[PDB]
DNA sequence: ACTTTAT
DNA sequence: ATAAAGTATAGTGTG
């Protein structure tokens, strides 16, 4: 099984549906494959308010900790929406206390290497095909927001190869995807169109 | 390395 | 006029 982690860049008009989604808050699917009946098998694993949107918690801790003066811009990215997942097969292995510890494990990665506050939200879906995480990584540091500084490319060069690791140094089965791997990122909709 | 942004 | 952060990036699977 590979480990399977990838980022998304979240800017404000992105959060409001992330929110929505995540927290389930429409009893309707587009998703056919999102099975309601299990949606209260889902768990979040920060201690955030589930009161309070996305958008207004990151631009509160950003606005509240910045060094600088000047405004948040407009096309900011205010986080990175990490999936953390890995095939059916791996996750079949599982109780439901491993497969927490899974993605708790996986969150700390990223709180011991970015910052425990930085973790914005950790929404772990189990209503869906496989179970996997939807992790918000503010990329806030030394008072400054920006991706662009957090994760350039060497940077997921390194998670591609230190994450999964460090999955395997906590007891989980499973491997690196293929290094200077040659696939391009279809989206849930475009991969879904692939298979039949 | 080239634009966009908010001073 | 300036400079920080915007643009991708690396990885596999029905997010
Ligand atoms: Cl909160
Ligand atoms: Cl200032
Ligand atoms: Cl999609
Ligand atoms: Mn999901």
């Amino acid at each position: 099984s590979y480990m399977v982690a990838r980022m998304q860049k979240m800017k404000a008009g992105n959060l409001g549906g992330a929110f929505k989604h995540n927290e389930r808050v429409f009893e309707t699917h587009s998703n056919k494959d999102i099975n309601p009946s299990r949606s209260h098998l889902n768990y979040e694993l920060t201690d955030r308010d589930r009161s309070v949107s996305y958008e207004k918690q990151i631009k509160d801790y950003v606005n509240e900790n910045k060094v600088s003066n000047r405004a948040i811009r407009k096309d900011a990215v205010l986080c990175d929406e990490w999936i953390i997942t890995s095939d059916k097969d791996f996750f079949e292995k599982l109780d439901e206390e491993q497969t927490r510890t899974f993605f708790e494990t996986a969150k700390n990665y990223f709180a011991e290497n970015y910052g425990e506050s930085n973790i914005a939200y950790a929404s772990v879906h189990l209503d869906e095909s496989t179970p996997h995480m939807h992790m918000g990584v503010v990329p806030f540091e030394n008072g400054k927001l920006s991706s662009k500084a957090m994760f350039d490319r060497e940077e997921l060069k390194h998670i591609q190869e230190d994450l999964p690791r460090y999955m395997s140094d906590h007891g989980f089965e499973l491997e690196r995807g293929k290094l200077n791997s040659e696939a391009k990122h279809k989206t849930v909709a475009e991969f879904k169109r692939a298979m039949a």
